[PDB]
C-alpha cells in the first residue's frame, strides 16, 4: 500500500516548496508597482536583497546542522507559516526599515524547506529511485519563478500591492496545516517497514573534501559563464545585444532538461551495480558532464566569431546548460545519499557550504582578472581550471565511498 502514500508525500512536499519558493521573490514580483506610493531608490532595494541573501546563507547551513534531531514534519509547516506570517507583515507597513527587518526574518524562515524534504525522499523512497524525485521536486522551484511573473502581472492589475501580499500570506497559513496534516515523516509510523557514526568520523572522510572541491569548481564555472557570458559576446565577439538574452534562455532551458536527464540516468545505473564500499555507480555521469562542459568551453572560445550563424551560439548554449546543470545534482544527491541514515542532513550542509566561496571567487577576481587583461584571458583561466578538476577526479575515483 506504498502507492497512496508515496502519491500523498509527494504532492504536499511539491506544493509546500512551490508556495515556499513563491513567497521568496514576490517582493521583486510586486516591485515595479511600489515605488508610486512609497519613493525608494535602487539602494534600498539592494539593502533589502543583501539582508535576505545573508539571512538564507546563515539558515541554510544552520537548519541542515539541526533537522538531523529534529522532526521532519514539524520543520517543513513552521518554515511556512514563519514566511506566510512574516509576508503579511511586510504587506501591511509601509517604511524601509521595517522591511529590511522583516526580510531577514523572511530570509531566516525561507533557509527550512529542503532539509526536511530531502530526509523524507531519503527515508521513503527506494535506493535506486532516489534521484528521479529529487530531480522531480527540485524543479518546483523552476515553475515558481517562471509562473509568477505572469500571475502578479494579472493579479495587481485588479487590486494593490497590499492586496497581493495578504493574500500570499492567507494561502501559506492555510496550506501549513494541510502539509503539517498529511506528511509522514517514516514509514513505521503507520505500519509498514522500510530499512554508530559521531560526526567526527563524518568529518574525517577524504569523499567528503573531494565532493567539495568538486561543487566548488563546478559552481564557480556556472556562475561565471552565467554572469560574464553576455559581456563577452557584446564585447569582443562583435555580437548583436539580441544574442545574448536568447543564448541565457538555451543555458536555462537546457540546464532543466540536463538535471530531469541526469538524475533519471543514474538512477538506472543504480539498478545493474554490484553494491560494495568502493567506487560509486553515479561516477560515470559525474565525469561524462564535466568532460562536456570543457569541451564546451573551448568551443565556445575558439570557434566564435562575427561570421559564426545564430543557431551555433544557441546550440553552444543549450550544450553549456546540459553539461552544467546536471553535476550540482549529482553532487547533491551523492552528498545526501552516501552518509551514515542519522547523519544524512550535516553532510549535505557542509558541502553546500563550500558554494558561497565558489560564488565569491567567481565575483569581483573575475572582474578583476578580466580588466587587467581581457576577458578572453580569465575565460581560458576557468577552462583550464575546470579541466584540471575533471582530470583529477578522473584518477582519484576509487577512493572509499562510504562516509564513517
Ligand atoms: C555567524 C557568521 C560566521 C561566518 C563569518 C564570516 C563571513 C560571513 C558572511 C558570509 C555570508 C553568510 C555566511 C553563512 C554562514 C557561515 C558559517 C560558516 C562556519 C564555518 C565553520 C553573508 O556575506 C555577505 O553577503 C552580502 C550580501 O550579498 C553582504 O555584502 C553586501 O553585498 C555585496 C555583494 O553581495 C556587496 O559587496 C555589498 O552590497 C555588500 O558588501 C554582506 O552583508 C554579508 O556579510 C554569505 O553570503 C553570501 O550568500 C550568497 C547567496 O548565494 C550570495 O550570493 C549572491 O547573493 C545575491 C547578491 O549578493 C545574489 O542575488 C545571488 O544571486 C547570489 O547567489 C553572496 O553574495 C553572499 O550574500
Ligand atoms: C517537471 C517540470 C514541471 C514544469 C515546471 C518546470 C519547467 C518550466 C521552466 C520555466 C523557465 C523556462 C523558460 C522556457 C519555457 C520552456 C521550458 C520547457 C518546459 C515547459 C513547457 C522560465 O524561465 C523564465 O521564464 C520567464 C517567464 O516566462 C521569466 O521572465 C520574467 O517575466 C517577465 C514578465 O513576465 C519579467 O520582466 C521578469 O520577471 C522576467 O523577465 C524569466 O525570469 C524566467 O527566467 C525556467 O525558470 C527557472 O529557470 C531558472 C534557471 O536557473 C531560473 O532561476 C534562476 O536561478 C539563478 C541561476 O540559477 C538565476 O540567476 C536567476 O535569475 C533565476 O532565479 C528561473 O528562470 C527559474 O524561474
Amino acid at each position: 500500500g506504498y502507492g497512496y502514500y508515496r502519491t500523498v508525500i509527494f504532492s504536499a512536499m511539491f506544493g509546500g516548496y512551490s508556495l515556499y519558493y513563491f513567497n521568496r521573490k514576490t517582493f521583486s514580483f510586486v516591485m515595479p508597482s511600489l515605488v508610486e506610493e512609497i519613493p525608494l531608490d535602487k539602494d534600498d532595494l539592494g539593502f533589502i536583497t543583501s539582508s535576505q541573501s545573508a539571512a538564507y546563507a546563515i539558515s541554510k547551513f544552520v537548519s541542515g546542522v539541526l533537522s538531523d534531531q529534529m522532526s521532519a514534519r514539524w520543520l517543513f509547516s513552521s518554515g511556512l507559516l514563519l514566511v506566510g506570517l512574516v509576508n503579511i507583515f511586510f504587506a501591511w507597513s509601509s517604511t524601509v526599515p521595517v522591511f529590511a527587518a522583516l526580510w531577514f526574518l523572511n530570509g531566516l524562515a525561507q533557509g527550512l524547506g529542503w532539509p526536511p524534504c530531502g530526509k523524507v525522499l531519503r527515508k521513503w523512497f527506494e535506493p535506486s529511485q532516489f534521484g528521479t524525485w529529487w530531480a522531480i521536486l527540485s524543479t518546483s522551484m523552476n515553475l515558481a519563478g517562471g509562473l509568477g511573473p505572469i500571475l502578479a502581472t494579472i493579479l495587481a492589475q485588479s487590486y494593490s500591492w497590499r492586496s497581493t501580499l495578504a493574500l500570499s500570506g492567507a494561502l501559506c497559513v492555510v496550506v501549513s496545516f494541510l502539509c503539517l496534516l498529511l506528511i509522514h515523516n517514516e514509514p513505521a509510523d503507520v505500519g509498514l517497514r522500510n530499512l554508530e557514526s559521531t560526526l567526527q568520523e563524518l568529518l574525517l572522510s577524504p569523499y567528503l573534501w573531494v565532493l567539495s572541491t568538486g561543487y566548488l569548481v563546478v559552481f564557480g564555472v556556472k556562475t561565471c559563464c552565467t554572469d560574464w557570458g553576455q559581456f563577452f559576446l557584446i564585447q569582443e565577439k562583435g555580437q548583436s545585444a539580441l544574442v545574448g538574452s536568447s543564448y541565457m534562455s538555451a543555458l536555462e532551458v537546457g540546464g532543466l532538461v540536463g538535471s530531469i536527464a541526469a538524475g533519471y540516468l543514474s538512477d538506472r545505473a543504480m539498478a545493474k551495480a554490484g553494491l560494495s564500499n568502493y567506487g560509486n555507480p553515479r561516477h560515470g555521469l559525474l565525469l561524462f558532464m564535466m568532460a562536456g562542459m570543457t569541451v564546451s568551453m573551448y568551443l565556445f572560445r575558439v570557434t566564435v566569431t562575427s561570421d559564426s550563424p545564430k543557431l551555433w551560439i544557441l546550440v553552444l548554449g543549450a550544450v553549456f546548460g546540459f553539461s552544467s546543470y546536471g553535476p550540482i545534482a549529482l553532487f547533491g544527491v551523492i552528498a545526501n545519499e552516501s552518509a551514515p541514515p542519522n547523519l544524512c542532513g550535516t553532510s549535505h550542509a557542509i558541502v553546500g557550504l563550500m558554494a558561497n566561496v565558489g560564488g565569491f571567487l567567481a565575483g569581483l577576481p573575475f572582474s578583476t582578472i578580466a580588466k587587467h587583461y581581457s576577458w578572453s584571458t580569465a575565460f581560458w583561466v576557468a577552462e583550464v581550471i575546470c579541466a584540471a578538476s575533471t582530470a583529477a577526479f578522473f584518477l582519484l575515483r576509487n577512493i572509499r565511498t562510504k562516509m564513517g
